[PDB]
This record gives structure tokens, sequence and C-alpha cells, in this order.
């Protein structure tokens, strides 16, 4: 097996995972035919033209975050690599661009360094370049000095298609640009001024991103220098009049307060427009610049709040109608009262807006039957608002907001979603969810909801799905709960302990047997420990139950014989967590009407000292067992008695001293077994060792305290004869003694 | 040195503790003068006439718990040498009888949690000596048991006893021929139905009877529970009572009581403490005959005497609580009922030392605040856990029907009037919720959902709240006038308001902090706190204390940031700070220096510190504890006399130190190094030091623990707690032993 990396072929090339095993050099141990070498988050100081010596079809090399407690690189180090294409070098406090570099290379990311000069001696050989990025050198309070560009550096580079400046101080816009560019990123560069030459002749760019430069610096979350009074960037009228094939245009933060409608006059397919922190109340209003963007299918006004002006409504112009192809709309932090039913009539004939996200407006009140006159809203997000009752930077990531999807998919995948988390909807009344369309997916989570659900809360809405109510009060005391969504698949119901945790009031929980396709039940993190009349919880369809954050400690204590069979009685269930419900043991008994059905249970981050292996006989289709954070100290020794059907079996974080001889005789079925982090002094070959087909893949040993005396011995040897199971993370399979070898891997 | 007990000479008596030290047998190396063991919760499984040997001035032996699962075998006078032995406690030990040959010398015995199902005279009438006896919790719930059988006239010949318990036994009859010595007689959930004149005939003496859980009120309960025939009252003879002349202490919960007989306490005067909990009484609550009968009554328990299904609009006290005069605490939850209007409680109103009103559980939605004005002298208003909206496994020796814990913190109820107004739904304080309340000084409002933006105007109607707590809610601190209008506040507690910090888009104001002439304690913790508008700095000429755990300092003192570089330096006065759960990998040089010279204690526990400057410890003068438990420094400075010459307390513990440099002053009193990577401790690192710990380490017990070990004999004055958990990892055949073995 390989040391220290995890070489892979996936598929024709050859891939060498070498990351965060604090390396002190590069290994002279890797693969010759590693074609892609992986070496970021390690302790390397120094590379020479050594350093990669007998790698010669070497394509790719990321020495990204070294050393992590500056990076030197030899003049010429990788030149005599001449196969290599990409070679990432980010957070190596690099003072200037390394020589010599490999004219091969087609990528070369130098991102959070302290490279101020680019020059011609650095890249102008480097004619094969199509992706550069040089961003976060110099910005917010680093002490850094200002970035000088050398007059036509870029300008030998005829196949650049990328490059990216941000973060730097730049001033202005590079003069000589290669018309080859497709994207072209100067966010945060202090560039005040676009005139119509800075973009002259870049017929093929597809991306400008100039956000960032003259920012809104009100409650900034980072170190924030507005232009001189505030002001607004200036962006020439012609600026972009060669910008033909622009798709995507990011003005975040530019501090603007008009949009000029000629900057769009040549520009047909303009596809995304982000205008996020600007001054733009008064174009959303009027907006002439609406009429020149067809084909615009994302557009992000978030952020364009009036400082110190709360208004009573939304003003959306009329010229949002010629949007046709709009598909998301962004208009969070906008700031309004009440969202009335004519303030959306412009955005209600668009074909193709499927999202609209209103988040963080502090709303207070919402005419919801104004969704239903829109052509295929699929998403409306309204979460964190004030909707009452009805009456460090990651360079690769977006700075500006989060990309992250708004509904989970797994809610949304069911059709219709309607988001109205972190609200104060504390009751839903008869009235509520009148006039909305068919919502499959409704989030009514943080809602601070201490009512009884009785059944006719959600009558006008009976097609739901996916239900999410969790981190409410809800008060369970009623049989009939929910029960008239008929069709619901998933419920959450996670972090409603208010009223379970009271013992003098009354908790009902059996409106769950009266669902035909309840798939899902989430009722984790209720520190549920007493129910009323019916102690069973049962469901002919439910597949899943998270009973994690209760107490069965206090539900199967041993003079209390009422909840022994609370989940017998969900006859289909195949996965159960247990986990975090400060079991010391769990009764036989109690273990015994746990569903025959079940392929997956999770009893971890308990405290169960002792765990009865042979009550495996009674659960035939079990292929996960989970007892991870528990305190066991033993393990049985005739596992295949038990089980035939358990594929992984996850152990770490338990006080495991010995594996016993004959630990894997017989048992065929296991293929990952991980026992990490236990008190394992040594391996013994019989502990391991089987006489019938092994399906054994993975085994995990990494904290485990390893005598690496003699005795260590037979498991390397069957570590030699066993390549086809995977022992990960091998520098952390550390021997504890003798003191010569205390910090080495067990390799040595 | 000790090992394997903790002895301590407190005062005349030598005490000697070796609970919780996984013991398979009773140490043969305890001190020979020692006169109380406790050798509970540990693995011992068996006690002959030998295991107490040469201990004989011997007055206290707890074996509670033993065996602490992989039954204790005690053998026919076992401790019948210890002469001197007066107390013996053997708690749940699966005990099958009561030990056979007991010495004469006992005044308490406690065998609670055994399987003893026979009370007999070879067993206990031979310990003429005894005052208390408990044999509770043997026989009950759905646990497998036989019926108590209790000999005829075994408690005769105990002429001394004054305390004897039997709760939680299946008993069905009170047992004939007590001793009229007795003072407390606990008969709780025993199944005795019915109370005849002659059970309690000639106890004289009795101060305290139990007879609660017999009939029990079974709706809802959170154990098992096993009603009369019918859900049937407890039926207890007018006469009962009649010779229970000094009864102090009555226990009737849950007893399915409807009526209660008012001339049960005609023959006692000095009644001081009821317990009508769990009962059918809300007719007797309104009508009461027998409340004319309690002159002397200070405590009055009427909680969870609701009907089910019925919420009705008021609760209906009677006039005769009027006659209460003694009355110091009012227990009425679980009475359920939508509203309390004045004129409800004026039977109460001229009642002198009523101090306490609790109607916590209640689903109360509306309160006439007013009512509580017209009080003598009201201390606690407890209406904690109701609905009020804005202005338009059982420890036997517990209380097992409620909590016996204060109401109220102590430290807010220490300042004057307390308001508990906790787990309600007051989402939004308007101008008049305050309104016509007492001069309260400690303001409970945490879990009220709250999300509104404080003004400064909310509590201006009770300005002088000293203790306010706002946990626990959703508050948009979006205002720096917020609770300004509370010039007097000394402790505010923000702690998990971390709703609105959480959005960075939203603005966040602090500023209040500093307009405060008074405050002395500020909890901001688990806030989330990362980001704050147009002020980066909190200040204060008073502050003592801040805690500011569970924020995120580690994105405030983000290298490229300078704007949060003295967030701390101006709490001018600050003592104790917490930065706790920062997740903090390093903490910059400048803001270290930044933080208050004031310091005496700086807790920078559970963060991921890989690294600690001992040198900047020069600017802080008078720090005298220092707590980097749970953090991953890897490394101690060998000059740390250089950096302090006030340092007590250093808290290392949770770390990766392997190795203690030479030299390791003055001032400290206190190390602990426990739970760290020390294979052993070398004659280099070998004085007001007092405490030293080092449990938790993997020591290599082989050569360089005879120089460690001679130290620790050389230096009986310093303290090594958990010496069994001082254990050795290495070689083999000294594995699980301790270092001192
Ligand atoms: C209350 O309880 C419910 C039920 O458990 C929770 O909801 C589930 O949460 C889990 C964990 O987040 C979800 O599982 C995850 O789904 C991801 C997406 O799955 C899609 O892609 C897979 C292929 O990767 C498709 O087969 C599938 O059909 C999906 O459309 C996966 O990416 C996750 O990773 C899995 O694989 C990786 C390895 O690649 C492993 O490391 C992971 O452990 C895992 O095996 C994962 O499977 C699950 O989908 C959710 N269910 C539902 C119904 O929503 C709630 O989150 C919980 N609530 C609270 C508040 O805690
Ligand atoms: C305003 O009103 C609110 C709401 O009623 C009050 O909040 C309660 O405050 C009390 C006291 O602080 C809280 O009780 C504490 O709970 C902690 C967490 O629960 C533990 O429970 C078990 C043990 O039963 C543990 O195994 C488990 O790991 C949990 O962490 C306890 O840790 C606290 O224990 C304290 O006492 C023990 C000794 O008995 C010590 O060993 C501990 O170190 C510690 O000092 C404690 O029991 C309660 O949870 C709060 N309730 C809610 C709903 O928030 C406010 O106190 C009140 N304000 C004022 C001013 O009165
Ligand atoms: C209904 O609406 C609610 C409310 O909007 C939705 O709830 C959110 O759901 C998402 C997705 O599940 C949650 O996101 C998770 O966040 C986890 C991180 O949580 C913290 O704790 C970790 C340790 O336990 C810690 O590592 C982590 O820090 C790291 O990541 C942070 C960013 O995620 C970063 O700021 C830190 O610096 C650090 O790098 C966290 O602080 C994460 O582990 C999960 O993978 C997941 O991303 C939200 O937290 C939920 N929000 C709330 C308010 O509850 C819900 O999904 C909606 N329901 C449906 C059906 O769509
Ligand atoms: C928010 O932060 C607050 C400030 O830290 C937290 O309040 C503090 O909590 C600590 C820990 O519980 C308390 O300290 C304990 O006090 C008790 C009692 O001390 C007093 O009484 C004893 C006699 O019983 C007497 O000997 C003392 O001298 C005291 O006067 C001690 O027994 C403990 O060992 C420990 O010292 C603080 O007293 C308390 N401060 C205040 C102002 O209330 C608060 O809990 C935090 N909030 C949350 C939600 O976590
Ligand atoms: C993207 C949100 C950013 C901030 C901007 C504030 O410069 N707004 C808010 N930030 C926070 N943290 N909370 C709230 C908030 C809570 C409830 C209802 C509306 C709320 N807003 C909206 C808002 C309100 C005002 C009136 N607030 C005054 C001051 O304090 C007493 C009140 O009388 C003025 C402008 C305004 O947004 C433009 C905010
Ligand atoms: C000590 C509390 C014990 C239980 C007893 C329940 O027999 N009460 C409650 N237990 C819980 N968990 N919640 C509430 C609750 C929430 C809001 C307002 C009042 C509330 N009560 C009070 C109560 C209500 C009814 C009406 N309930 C029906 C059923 O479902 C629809 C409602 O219309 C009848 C009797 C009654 O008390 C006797 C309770
Ligand atoms: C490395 O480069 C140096 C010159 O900088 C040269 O002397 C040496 O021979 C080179 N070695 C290899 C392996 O290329
Ligand atoms: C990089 O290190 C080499 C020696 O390994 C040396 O020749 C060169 O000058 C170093 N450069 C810097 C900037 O430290
Ligand atoms: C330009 O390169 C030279 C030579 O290394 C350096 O002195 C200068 O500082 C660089 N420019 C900037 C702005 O750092
Ligand atoms: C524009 O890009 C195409 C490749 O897509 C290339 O052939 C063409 O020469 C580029 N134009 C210029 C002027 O560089
Ligand atoms: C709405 O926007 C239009 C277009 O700019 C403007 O004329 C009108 O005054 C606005 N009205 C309000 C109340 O904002
Ligand atoms: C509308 O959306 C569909 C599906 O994504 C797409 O095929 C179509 O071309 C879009 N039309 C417009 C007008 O945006
Ligand atoms: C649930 O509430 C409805 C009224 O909303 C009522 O008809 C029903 O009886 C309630 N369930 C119970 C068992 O109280
Ligand atoms: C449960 O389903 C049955 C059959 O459809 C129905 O009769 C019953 O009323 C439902 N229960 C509730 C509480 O609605
Ligand atoms: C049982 O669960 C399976 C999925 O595991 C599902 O296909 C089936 O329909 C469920 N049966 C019932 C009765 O709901
Ligand atoms: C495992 O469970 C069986 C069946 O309840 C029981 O007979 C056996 O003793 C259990 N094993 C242990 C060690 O408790
Ligand atoms: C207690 O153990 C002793 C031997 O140590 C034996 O004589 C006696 O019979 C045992 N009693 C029981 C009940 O096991
Ligand atoms: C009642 O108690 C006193 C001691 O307080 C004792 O002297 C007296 O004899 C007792 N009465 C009876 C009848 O036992
Ligand atoms: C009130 O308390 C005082 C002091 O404890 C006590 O003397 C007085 O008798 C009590 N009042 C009544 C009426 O019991
Ligand atoms: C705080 O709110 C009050 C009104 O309740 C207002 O007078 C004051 O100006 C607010 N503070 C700020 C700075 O907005
Ligand atoms: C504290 O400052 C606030 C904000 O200016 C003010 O409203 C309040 O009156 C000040 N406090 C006092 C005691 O004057
Ligand atoms: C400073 O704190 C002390 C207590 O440590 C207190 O006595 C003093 O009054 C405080 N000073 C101010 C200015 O509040
Ligand atoms: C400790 O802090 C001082 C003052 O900022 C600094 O000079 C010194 O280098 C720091 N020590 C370390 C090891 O960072």
């Amino acid at each position: 097996r390989s040391y220290p990396c995890d070489e892979k072929k996936q598929n024709d090339s050859v891939i060498a995972e070498c990351s965060n095993r604090r390396l002190q050099e590069v290994p002279q141990t890797v693969g010759k035919y590693v074609t892609e070498l992986d070496l970021s988050d390690n302790f390397i100081t120094h590379i020479t033209n050594e350093s990669f010596q007998g790698l010669q079809n070497l394509t790719k090399i990321n020495l990204n975050h070294n050393p992590n407690v500056g990076l030197n690189i030899t003049d010429g180090a990788f030149l005599n690599l001449k196969n290599l294409r990409e070679l990432l070098l980010e957070d190596n406090q690099l003072p200037q661009i390394p020589s010599g570099l490999p004219e091969s290379l087609t990528e070369l990311s130098l991102i959070q360094n302290n490279i101020y000069n680019i020059t011609k001696e650095g890249i102008s050989r480097l004619i094969n370049l199509k992706n550069l990025y040089l961003a976060w050198n110099c910005y917010f309070n680093k002490v850094c000095e200002k970035t000088n560009i050398e007059d036509g550096v870029f300008e030998t580079l005829t196949n650049l298609e990328l490059l990216s400046l941000s973060f730097n101080s730049l001033s202005h816009v590079p003069p000589k640009l290669p018309s080859s560019l497709r994207k072209l990123f100067l966010s945060n560069t202090q560039i005040k001024y676009i005139s119509e030459e800075d973009f002259k002749g870049l017929i093929n760019l597809t991306l400008l991103d100039l956000s960032g430069n003259c920012p809104r610096c009100f409650n900034a979350p980072f170190p924030c220098v507005p232009c001189d009074g505030g002001a607004s960037i200036n962006i020439d009228r012609f600026a972009f009049q060669n910008l033909t094939q622009l798709r995507y245009l990011n003005l975040s933060s530019t501090s603007l307060r008009k949009i000029n409608a000629a900057w769009f006059k040549n520009m047909p397919h303009l596809k995304v427009l982000d205008l996020e922190f600007n001054y733009l109340v008064g174009e959303i209003a009027s907006g002439a610049f609406l009429t020149m963007l067809p084909r615009l299918e994302i557009l992000d006004l978030s952020f364009n709040y009036i400082k110190g002006s709360y208004p009573q409504h939304i003003n959306i112009s009329r010229n949002f109608s010629k949007l046709l192809s709009l598909r998301a709309l962004h208009l969070r932090g906008y700031v309004f009262q009440e969202l009335r039913e004519d303030d959306f009539q412009p955005l209600m004939q668009l074909p193709n807006l499927s999202t609209i996200n209103l988040g963080i407006n502090f709303i207070k009140q919402i005419d919801f039957k104004l969704f239903q006159n829109f052509s295929n809203l699929e998403i409306i997000y309204l979460s964190e608002n004030r909707i009452s009752p009805l009456v460090e930077f990651d360079p690769h990531s977006n700075f500006y907001h989060f990309t992250r999807p708004l509904i989970k998919p797994q809610c949304a995948a069911y059709g219709k979603a309607l988001d109205l988390s972190l609200n104060s909807i504390f009751f839903i009344g008869p009235n509520q969810f009148e006039n909305l369309p068919d919502i499959a997916c409704l989030n009514l989570s943080a809602n601070s909801n201490a009512q009884v659900l009785s059944g006719t809360e959600f009558s006008a809405i009976p097609h739901v799905k996916y239900l999410d109510l969790t981190n409410n009060r809800l008060d369970f005391d009623n049989a009939s709960a929910l029960t008239e969504l008929s069709d619901l698949e998933v419920l959450d119901l996670s972090y409603n302990s208010h009223y379970f945790r009271i013992a003098g009031v009354t908790h009902h929980l059996e409106f769950i047997q009266n669902f035909t396709n309840l798939k899902v039940l989430n009722l984790s993190h209720n520190n549920i420990y007493t129910l009323t009349d019916k102690y069973n919880l049962e469901s002919k369809s439910l597949v899943e139950l998270v009973f994690s954050g209760n107490r069965l400690d206090i539900l199967w204590n041993d003079d209390d014989n009422r909840y022994i069979s609370i989940f017998k009685g969900l006859k289909n269930l195949t996965r159960l967590d247990l986990s975090l419900n400060r079991l010391k043991h769990i009764p036989n008994e109690a273990f015994l009407n746990l569903p025959a059905s079940l392929t997956e249970l999770h009893i971890n981050d308990n405290m169960l000292k002792f765990f009865n292996w042979t009550l495996l006989q009674q659960f035939p289709r079990l292929e996960l067992l989970d007892l991870r954070g528990n305190k066991l100290l033993f393990l049985t020794d005739s596992l295949s008695d038990f089980t035939s059907s358990l594929r992984t079996l996850l152990l770490s974080h338990n006080r495991i001293s010995h594996l016993p001889s004959g630990f894997l005789s017989e048992v065929s079925s296991l293929k990952h077994l991980d026992l990490s982090s236990n008190l394992l002094k040594t391996i013994n070959k019989s502990a391991l060792e089987t006489k019938t087909t092994t399906k054994l893949s993975m085994l995990e040993l990494h904290g485990n305290p390893f005598e690496c005396t003699c005795d260590i011995g037979d498991f390397r040897r069957w570590m030699d004869e066993h390549l086809n199971v995977k022992i990960p993370r091998l520098v952390d399979v550390i021997c504890a003694s003798p003191g010569d070898q205390r910090g080495k891997s067990i390799v040595s």
C-alpha cells in the first residue's frame, strides 16, 4: 500500500492524495506513474528542482497552505516537469511570482500570497496559460504594498481565458489585456472609474466582476473603505460597448444610485446580474434598465435598503414585466412592512419565474393570494421576516452571499415550496393558509409556535408531503394533530422540547399511526421521557425514525415496563436513530422489541458500558450497527453466530483494548469495520484472518495507542498480504511506544 | 500518603472518602484512626468480620451501590466486632434479607433499594439503640417483588426509634405495635387504602406522617401507577389523627382525595406543612371548611388538583384562606385556569407572612398584575410556565411529588422582590405591561419568544430592577438606549439571544452597556456574536465580570481585521472574563495585550489554541486564575516566574502537553495538568503549591517514575487528587495500576 499518500487510479490518470499529513518535505516515496499530486495543508518549507525528481508524468501539483505553523521555491524548481499543466500555490506567503515556471502551464493559482508586482519575467513566457488567479494578495487591514502590474504583462498570454486580480489594490483596469479573455475578475480592486478603453476588444468576454469598487460600507461584516463621500463607481456610457458575449455581470457593492440603460444596448445575452449592496430603491421603482434585459435569468437586488427608512410597501416598476427569461429574483434586505397583491403584478406574467426570495425584509403582513396569480412559482422564500398570524473568506466562493439552495432539495423535490421559517407565526388560525397554491413542501421552523395542533390547521393546503416544524414550542396535546395532511411523507418535529420536558402536562403522539404514507419522522432533541395514555409509537408505513436527543434512559427505566415496546409497532422501520439518549445500558427485552425489519441502527453518543451481541440474532436484515462514542470495553468473540448480514460496524471512540482472536472469522458480509480512537495496543493476525470469503474493504485504526515492538509485525505482515482492505489516515495510525518511535506511523 | 481514600480531619472525627474508585474489595490500607468510611459506588462484592479489621474507632460506614455491576454478600456478624459503629448505610446492594448479627450499637440503619421483603425480629429486635431506620423502596412499581411481611411486634422493642421509613413497599395495612417514641413515620406508596382509629394510637410524639401515594391519582403519571378500585380516595377515619397532637408535617399527596374532613385537624394545633398535591380538591379549594382548622400552617401545597377536561376561566379560592394566618408559602401549580383577576386573591392579601405564591403550570393567559400590590409582603411571585401573552431514577431521599429546589436563583432573590415570568409568551413588552407592579428588584423574562428591539422605555414602570434575566429569547439589539431606564441594574443576563446576531445583514448595537453606572455582571454567552454596527468596542467603568463564551472571537479577531482589537479594553474595572467556546485557534498578541490589565480571572477554555504566548502575562499584574483547559497546547514556558508573580491557579487539563519544563511559581497554589500526554515527571521539573492534578496522563511506570514517587513522599503538603486515576499506561504487567503501586 502507498505511504504517505492515498494513491488511486480514477480513471486514466493516477491521483495521489498527500494533503494534511504534517509532511516536513515532499515525500520521495510517491508512485512513479502519479499524474496529479496533492500536497496541500502540510509543513513543507522548500521546493527545489530535486523535489519532483522521478515524477515525469506529473500534470497537476497542489502545494496550497504550505507551511502551516513561507514556502521557499528555487528558480526553475518545476522546470524539469515537461508535462506540468496545473500548479496551485495558494496561501504560501510568496513575496514574488516564482521565477522559471514551466512554459507548459495552462492553470496557475497564486491566491493568498504577498505578491505585489506582476512582472514579464514572472509570467510572459507562460504563453499556454488559460487560467491565472492572482486574487487576495493585498486587501482589508493587511499590511501590504499597492499592486504594480507591468505594462503589457498579460499581452503575450494569447490563450488566457480566465484572469482573476480581485482583492488587490489596482486603482485602474490593467491595459493591454488579451482578446481571448472570457472571465475577468476585478472585485475589491479600488477601481473607481471605468472608461471606454478599459474593456476594448474583449469581444469573447462572458463574465465581468467589478463588485466592491466604491463599496457600500454601512454595517459591513469586513474592513470596508468607501470612495470619497460614499460615491458610486463611475462607469462610462460606452464602457461595455464591445462586451457582446457578456452573460455574467457583478456590480454588487459599487454604491450605485443609477443604472445606465445604455450599458446593456450591445449586450443581448446577459443572463446573471448582481446588484446587491447598492442604493437602488429608486431604480427598482422606475427601472429604465429593466427594458434592456430580455435574456436575464437571475437578478439579485438584495440589501439595497435605505438606512433609516422602513416603508410600508415595496415599489416594483412595471418594467419588471419585460424580464421574460427571469427564473429567480432576489429582493432580500429591501426592507418594507407589508406585501400587497397589486405590488407584484409586474412579475405575474413571467413564464419561467420559479424563485422569489424576500428574506430579511422585516415584512409583517402578506396577502398570500398574490402568489396564486403567478405562472409557475416553485420556491417562495419568505424566511427571516416578522410575519405574524393572519388578521476566513473563502476565495473560491461568492463574497456577497451564500450560493447554497434556499430550500432543502429533499423538500423541494416534492413540488411547490413555501419557506416561512424564522418568522412569528406563533399560532396557525383557520384562514392562515387560505388562497395558497398546491404547496408540497412547507417550512414553519422557528416561528415560536406553542399551539396544540388538532387536525384542522393545514386543511386548506392538504397536499403537503414534507413538513418542517422544527425549533418551535409545539404542545402535542391532541391525537388528531396533522392528520388532515393525508399524503404526508416527511415530518420534522426536532427541537420542540418545551412541553415534553414538563411531566405535569399531557403529551400525545398517537397521530403518527393515522398516516398511510409517512416515511420519515424526526423527533430529535425533544427530551421525550413521558407520554399520556399511549406509550407506543405505531406505523405500518414509517421507514425512518430519528429519536436522538430524547430520554430513553428514563423511558427504559428498569422498574418501568410501559415503554418496553415503544418502537415495536413501527412494523416497516429500516432506519432507527437512538443516539444522545444517555443510555448506560439497554434492557434485553427493550432491545428484543426493536423492529425486526431494521437495516440501520444508530446507538452512538450514549454511555453504554455493555452491548449484548447475542441479540443481533433477531435482526436478520441489520446492515449497519453504529455504537461510536460509548464506553464499551469488550467485543464478542463469535459475531458470525449472531449475524450474517452486518456490512458496517462503527465502534470508534470506545474503550476497546483487545480485538478478540477470530473476531472476523466466518463473518463474510462485513465490508467496513471502524475501530479508531479505542485503546488497542496491537492487532493479532488471528483477530482479522478468515477461512471464508471476506468482503472487508475498509478498516479504520487511527488514534489507537499502538505498542510498536516486534509484536506489531504480525499486523504489518497482514497489511502487506491484504492490499484490498484500505486503512485510511495511515499517518494517524501512530505508535505510542517505545520512545524512539513515539510519533511515527506503524509503517517504519 | 493516603491511597486509595482521601483522608481528611474535619474536625474531631477523621473522614475517609473512598467512593467511586472501582474497588473490588474493602481496602486494607485505610488509616487506623478513621471514624467515618465512605465505600459507596465501588465493585465490592463481599463483607466479612475481617473486612473492617483494625478500624476500631469506626462510627459510620457507607457501602451504598455495591457492586456497581460488572449483589453484596454480607456474612452473619460481619460488622459485630465494630463496637463503636452507629451509622451503617447499605442501600442499593440487592440484599435479599436484613443482614444477620448487626451490632447492637447502631443508631441509624438504611436498607433502602434492596430486595428485602420480610422485616423479622431476628434481623432488628436486638437493635434497641436504633433512632433512624430506613427500609423504603424494596418492592414498588413494575419491579418483580414479593409482598412485604412485617413480623408482629418487630418494631415494639425499638424504644428509642424516632424515624421509621417503609415507603415504596407493599404493606396494605399500617404495621401494628409501633413504638411511642416515633417522631417521623413514612408510609408513602404502601397500598394502605384505609386508616382506622387504632393505626396511629399512642403516637403522642409524632411530628411527621407521610401517607402520600396511597390510592393514587394516576392520570398522566410519569411513573407506573395503580389506582384504588374505581380511582377511589384513601379512606381516613374521622378519629385517625386524634392522638397526633404534635403533628407538624402531613403528606396526603396523590391519595385521590375529594373531601378533607375538618375534624382530622381538631386535635392538631401545630400543623405547619400540609401537602395535598395530585388530589381532586378544586371543590374543597372553593368551599374549604378544613382551612378554618389550620391556624399554624406555614406551607400549603395544592398543586395538580386540576379537573381532567376542564379549563375554567377563573380560580375559585375560599374566603376561609384568610384564616391561614401563619401561611408563608402557597403552591397552586396545575390548578388550570385562563385568567387571574384582582378579586380572586382577596382572601390572601391580609396574611402577614405569605412571602411565596407559586402559580406555575396553570395555562394562565391574562393577569391583572395590580393584584400583587395589595399583598402584605410578597417576596417571590412565581408565574413561570404559563401562556401569559402581552397586555391585549427517583432519588429516595428527595420529594417524590415535586422539586425542593429554590423557585428563583438566590443571587437574583437577594436583591429584593422577585417576579418570575419565564417560559411564557410575552413576545413583546408594551408600554403598560409592567404597570401597577410592586418595587420588583429581580425579574425573569427568560424564554418568552421575545424578538423586540428594546429602546429604553419598556421597563420604566419598574425602574429599580437590579437583576434582569432575558435569556433564551430572540432579542433584536438594534437601539443604543436599550435597558438604560434601569439605572440601578447590577446583573444582566442576555445568554442565548443569537437569532439576530447570527445575521450579518441586520444591524447589532451593544452601546447601551456603557450607560449603566452600577452594572457589575454581564452575560453575553451563546449569542454567536461576530459583527457589530458602528461601535466595535464594549465599554464600562463599573463592569466586574463579562461572560463572552459561545461567541465568535475567531471571526472578530481575524488577522486581516483591526476593528475589534480593543473589544474589551474599555471595560476598565473588569476582574473576571470568560472567552471559552469561541473557536480560537490563536489569539493575536495585540488582542491579548488589549485585555483589561485589572483581570484577576481569565478563562480561555474549550477553544482550539495550539499556542499561548506566556510572555504576555507581564501586563496582567493581578492575574490569579488562568484557565486554558480543553485546548491543543503542546508546549509550556520554562520561565513562568519572569512573566507572573500573582498567578495562584493554572488550569491546563485536556491539552497535548507531553513534557514538563525544567523548573516548574511561589504564588502558585493549584496546578492542573490532568488528561495531557505526560509520560513522566523528571528531576529537572522537581512554594504555596497545595494541589497538583495528574490523572489521565499516559505514565510510563518503568524508571523515571521512581523520582516523581520520591517527590510525592517528600511533599505530603501538596495533595494529588484521584490517585486511583493516576494510572500507568506501560508496561503491560502494570497497565491498569495506579502509579503508587
Ligand atoms: C431530521 O431527520 C431527517 C431524517 O434523517 C433529516 O433529514 C435527512 O438528513 C440527512 C443528512 O443530512 C440526509 O442525507 C444526506 O443526503 C444527501 C443528499 O442526498 C442526495 O444524493 C444522494 C446521492 O449522494 C441520492 O442518493 C439521494 O437520493 C439524494 O437526492 C447526501 O449527499 C448525504 O451524504 C451521504 O453520502 C455521504 C458520502 O458521499 C456520506 O458521508 C453521508 O453520511 C451520507 O451517507 C446524506 O445521505 C437525508 O436526505 C435527509 N432526509 C430527508 C427526508 O430530508 C433532517 O435533517 C433532521 N432534521 C434536523 C433538524 O436535524
Ligand atoms: C429564569 O427562569 C429560567 C427558566 O425556568 C431559569 O432557568 C433554569 O435555571 C436552572 C438553574 O441554572 C437550570 O438548571 C441547570 O440545568 C443544567 C443543565 O441540565 C443538566 O441536567 C442533568 C442533571 O439533571 C445533567 O446530566 C445534564 O448533563 C445537564 O447539563 C445543570 O447542569 C445545572 O446543574 C447545577 O447544579 C448541579 C447540582 O445539582 C451542579 O452539579 C451543576 O454544576 C450546576 O451548578 C442546573 O440544574 C435550568 O435548566 C434552567 N431552565 C431552563 C428551562 O432554562 C433561570 O435560572 C431563571 N433565572 C433566575 C434569575 O432565577
Ligand atoms: C427550514 O428553515 C430552517 C431555517 O432557515 C432551515 O434550517 C437550516 O438548515 C441548514 C441545513 O441543514 C442548517 O445548516 C447546517 O449548519 C451546520 C453548521 O452549524 C454550526 O455547527 C457546526 C458544529 O456542530 C459548525 O461546524 C458550523 O460552523 C462552520 O460552518 C459555518 C457555516 O455553515 C461557518 O459559519 C463557521 O465559520 C464554520 O466554518 C456551524 O456554525 C452544518 O454542519 C450543516 O451541514 C448545515 O449546513 C442551518 O443551520 C439551519 N438554520 C437554522 C436557523 O436552523 C431548514 O433546513 C429548512 N427546512 C427545509 C425543509 O428546507
Ligand atoms: C451568565 O453568567 C453569570 C455570571 O457568571 C452566571 O451566574 C453565575 O453563575 C455562577 C455559577 O453557577 C454562580 O456561582 C456559584 O455560586 C454558588 C452560590 O454562591 C453563593 O452562595 C454560597 C452559599 O450557598 C456562598 O458560599 C457564596 O459566597 C455565594 O454568595 C456557589 O455555590 C458556586 O460554587 C458558584 O460560585 C454565580 O453566583 C452566578 N452569578 C450571578 C450574578 O448570578 C449565569 O448563570 C450565566 N447564565 C447562564 C444562562 O449560563
Ligand atoms: C436589512 C436590515 C438592516 C437594518 C438597517 C437599520 O439602519 N434594519 C434593521 N435591523 C435590525 N437589526 N432590526 C430591525 C427591525 C426590527 C423590527 C422591524 C424593523 C426592523 N428593521 C428595519 C428598519 C427599521 C428602522 C427603524 N428602527 C429604529 C431604531 O431602533 C428603534 C426603531 O424605532 C429603520 C430602518 C430599517 O431598515 C432599513 C431592522
Ligand atoms: C396540568 C395540565 C394538564 C393537561 C390536562 C389535559 O386534560 N392540560 C393541558 N396539557 C397540555 N399539554 N396543554 C394544554 C393547554 C394548552 C393551551 C391552553 C390550555 C391547555 N391545557 C389545559 C386544559 C385544556 C383543555 C382542552 N384540551 C383540548 C385537547 O386539545 C384541544 C384542546 O381544546 C382541557 C383541560 C385542561 O386542563 C385540565 C393543557
Ligand atoms: C538543479 O538545478 C541546479 C541549478 O540551479 C543544478 O546545478 C542541478 O544540477 C539541478 N539538478 C537537477 C536534478 O535538475
Ligand atoms: C530560497 O532558498 C534557497 C536555498 O534553499 C536560496 O538560494 C534562496 O535565496 C532562498 N530565497 C529566499 C527568498 O529565501
Ligand atoms: C516590483 O518588483 C520590485 C523587484 O522585486 C520590487 O522592489 C517592487 O516593490 C515591486 N512592486 C511592488 C509594488 O511591490
Ligand atoms: C475569440 O474566441 C475564439 C475561441 O472561442 C477564438 O477563436 C478567437 O480568435 C477569439 N478572438 C480573439 C480576437 O482573440
Ligand atoms: C413609486 O415609484 C415611482 C417610480 O419611480 C415613483 O414615481 C413614485 O413616487 C413611488 N411611490 C412611492 C410611494 O414610493
Ligand atoms: C423557459 O424555460 C424553459 C425550460 O427551462 C426553456 O426551455 C425556455 O427556453 C425558457 N423560455 C424563456 C422565454 O425564458
Ligand atoms: C382535537 O381538537 C379538536 C378541536 O380542534 C377536537 O374536536 C378533538 O376532540 C381534540 N382531541 C381530543 C382528544 O381532545
Ligand atoms: C384515522 O383514519 C381512520 C380511517 O380513515 C379515520 O376513521 C379516523 O377518523 C382517523 N383519525 C383521526 C384522528 O382523524
Ligand atoms: C413499507 O416501506 C416500503 C419502503 O421500504 C414501502 O415501499 C411500502 O409501501 C411500505 N408499506 C406500507 C404498508 O406503507
Ligand atoms: C443477552 O440476551 C439474552 C436474552 O435476553 C439473555 O439471556 C442473555 O443473558 C443476555 N446476555 C447478557 C450478557 O446479558
Ligand atoms: C455469603 O458468602 C459466604 C461466603 O463468603 C457464604 O457462607 C454465604 O452462604 C453467602 N450467602 C449468600 C446468600 O450468598
Ligand atoms: C416522647 O418523647 C420524649 C422525648 O422527647 C420521651 O421522653 C417520652 O418518653 C416519649 N413518650 C413516649 C410515651 O414514649
Ligand atoms: C410570622 O413570622 C414571625 C417570625 O418568624 C413569627 O414570630 C410570627 O408568629 C409569624 N406570624 C404568624 C401569624 O404565624
Ligand atoms: C431607540 O428607540 C426610541 C423610540 O422607542 C428612539 O427615540 C431612539 O432614537 C431609538 N434609537 C436609535 C438610535 O434609533
Ligand atoms: C443612557 O443613554 C441613553 C441613550 O442616550 C439615554 O436614553 C438614557 O437616558 C441614559 N441614561 C441616563 C441615566 O440618563
Ligand atoms: C469597580 O469595581 C469595584 C468592585 O471590584 C466596585 O467596588 C467599584 O465601585 C467599581 N467602580 C466603578 C467606577 O463602578
Ligand atoms: C509574545 O508577544 C510579544 C509582544 O507582542 C512578541 O514580541 C513575541 O514575539 C510574542 N511571542 C511569540 C512566540 O509570538
